[PDB]
């Protein structure tokens, strides 16, 4: 058993809160935000040895990473932000650095319930998104 199988498998976005804002403080454009504010993504998470594969799948984009715990890799983002990206376990908590045109944002998944929750933060704002499993 690892700390990661608590987050395999199959999720799908039951509610958000201020995520518009997450967005635009990020950088994100107003059509991009309105199109990408309407998803309501798929989430796949799955491991094989030490390489975990994160999922997201909607009609705005379909997107995959594969990573190490602790390797800095590179991603480019479903808004199209070129980004070096380090994830890594915080007690049981995700917790997803993306670094850019010096600035940083941070994405951690958790546990609570039966719920995967997403917390977004850019500077001063935080967004929620909620995921139940699929
Ligand atoms: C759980 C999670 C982690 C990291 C990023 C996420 N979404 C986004 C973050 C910034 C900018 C954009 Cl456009 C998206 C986005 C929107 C719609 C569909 C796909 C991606 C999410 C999530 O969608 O909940």
């Amino acid at each position: 058993s690892h700390m990661c199988d608590a987050f395999v498998g199959t999720w799908k976005l039951v509610s958000s809160e201020n995520f518009d804002d997450y967005m635009k403080e990020v950088g994100v454009g107003f059509a991009t935000r309105k199109v990408a504010g309407m998803a309501k993504p798929n989430m796949i998470i799955s491991v094989n040895g030490d390489v975990i594969t994160i999922k997201s799948e909607s009609t705005f984009k379909n997107t995959e990473i594969s990573f190490i715990l602790g390797q800095e890799f590179d991603e480019v983002t479903a808004d199209d932000r070129k980004v070096k990206s380090t994830i890594t376990l915080d007690g049981g908590v995700l917790v997803h650095v993306q670094k850019w045109d010096g600035k940083s944002t941070t994405i951690k998944r958790k546990r609570e319930d039966d719920k995967l929750v997403v917390e977004c933060v850019m500077k001063g704002v935080t967004s929620t998104r909620v995921y139940e499993r699929a």
